[PDB]
DNA sequence: ATTATGACGCT
DNA sequence: AGCGTCAT
């Protein structure tokens, strides 16, 4: 009862922009808007790999992994543009500017943590607080929320989209209790008023749409987020859990859309979120172990604690390509090549990251996957990162991993290298 | 031949 | 440390 926590103590959100690399490519090319449209990576092989999709060319069932040979046969008119291609590889140098142009016009609001390229989440729980008492407990209009949903409304007591939304939207702030500055639901609403502003803000300054959610924690958010996309924002109150929950996959949730939800959903033979509640914290950890167990067994009831964590930086540096089929590198040459083109983009952008930043990356680690293995990697290792300096790191690099050839000649490699990765982690100030 | 990333957990 | 999981 009284002394039974319910995980309504912060006002979390998730900004996650809509279809972020097609933005950034339809702001370049004013041809690309409101178009079926698709970004691309590579082109020889079947038209190249689709990687992002407009929300009109998704009508037609285009897809990110599809290769655009197949997404033209069901969108004929689908317009492409490519990725960057740099020193034989792909090159996501703009759309990581682009994205820091987001983080920082959502860094002005609070306190972020970049959760990808193009999404964070925002600690609002403190600006709610501000904005409450500037508020003077007058009541919250509907024109502040002008692009809100509140999931689980209307209910009750019609045909139209818009409409649908601006009847839960008044049922919601009809039933507001605004004089207490402690209400869960009035901050949460305060908080959607706040992620408005966020939005509108982005959109302004940088042309970028996107949506959000808005709730007590990271996961709620986060599954806010995606229930009314593009260009929506969605409010998901305690309230809201248990109805919701009722009927959502637990793939869905943050965390559980691979072997650990199967597992969930095998041992437990339940397929939705709101079926855990059925078992004790000591049922779960008894399956999924002491930390897994604590987790489902609160956020099957809408609480979990996970911080907004203060970092808008990434916390390594990295660049990677795939030598798929016959391209697989078989020979020395060929790999100590790659590894330089690898080593001088990372180059780049390490003595861009150290100019912007203050800080320098102190070890690199080397990863290589070999033909046949169907791991993401085969083999990691790391040496000391000592300079910026792209023929030292490929040396290096080269020198680390040289062990891994079986061939008996010198000049051969093998088995060949499908995959190469240099990644820049461990940062100090400077 | 579903690529190029990036965070965090386990032992 | 090196590997695995989950994610966008
Ligand atoms: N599996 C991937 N491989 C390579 N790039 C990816 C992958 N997933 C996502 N990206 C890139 C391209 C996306 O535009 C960008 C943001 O991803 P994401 O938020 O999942 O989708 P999106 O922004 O393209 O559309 P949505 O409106 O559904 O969010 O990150
Ligand atoms: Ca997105
Ligand atoms: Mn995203």
């Amino acid at each position: 009862g009284p002394h039974m926590a319910t995980g309504q103590d912060r006002v979390v959100a998730l900004v996650d922009m809509d279809c972020f690399f097609v933005q950034v490519e339809q702001r370049q090319n004013p041809h690309l808007r409101n178009k079926p449209c698709a970004v691309v990576q590579y082109k020889s092989w079947k038209g190249g790999g689709i990687i992002a999709v407009s929300y009109e060319a998704r009508a037609f069932g285009v897809t990110r992994s599809m290769w655009a040979d197949d997404a033209k046969k069901l969108c004929p008119d689908l317009l492409l543009a490519q990725v960057r291609e740099s020193r034989g590889k792909a090159n996501l140098t703009k759309y990581r500017e682009a994205s820091v142009e987001v983080m920082e016009i959502m860094s002005r609001f609070a306190v972020i943590e970049r959760a990808s390229i193009d999404e964070a989440y925002v600690d609002l729980t403190s600006a709610v607080q501000e904005r409450l008492q500037k508020l003077q407990g007058q009541p919250i209009s509907a024109d502040l929320l002008p692009s809100t949903y509140i999931e689980g409304l209307p209910q009750g007591p019609t045909v139209q989209k818009e409409g649908m939304r601006k009847q839960g939207l008044f049922q919601w702030l009809d039933s507001l209790q605004i004089d207490n500055l402690t209400s869960p639901d009035l901050q949460l609403t305060v908080g959607a008023v706040i992620v408005e502003e966020m939005r509108a803000a982005i959109e302004r300054e940088t042309g970028f749409q996107c949506s959000a959610g808005i709730s007590h924690n990271k996961v709620l958010a986060k599954l806010a987020c995606g229930l009314n996309k593009p260009n929506r924002q969605t409010l998901v109150s305690h309230g809201s859990v248990p109805q919701l929950f009722s009927q959502m996959p637990i793939r869905k949730i943050r965390s559980l859309g691979g072997k650990l939800g199967a597992s969930v959903i095998e041992i437990l033979g339940i397929e939705y979120m709101g079926e855990l509640t059925q078992f004790t914290e000591s049922q779960l950890q008894s399956h999924f172990g002491e930390k897994n167990g604590s987790w489902l067994y609160a956020m099957c009831r809408g609480i979990e604690h996970d911080p907004v964590k203060p970092r808008q930086l990434p916390k390594t540096i990295g660049c990677s390509k795939n030598f798929p089929g016959k391209t697989a590198l078989a020979t020395r040459e060929q790999v100590q090549w790659w590894l330089l083109q690898l080593a001088q983009e990372l180059e780049e952008r390490l003595t861009k990251d150290r100019n912007d930043n203050d800080r320098v990356a102190t070890q690199l680690v080397v990863s290589i996957r070999v033909q046949g293995d169907k791991r993401l990697s085969s083999l990691r290792r790391c040496c000391a990162l000592t300079r910026y300096d792209a023929h030292k790191m490929s040396h290096d690099a080269f020198t680390v991993i040289k062990n891994c050839n079986t061939s008996g000649i010198q000049t051969e490699w093998s088995p060949p290298l499908t995959m190469l990765f240099l990644c820049a982690t461990k940062f100090s100030a400077s």
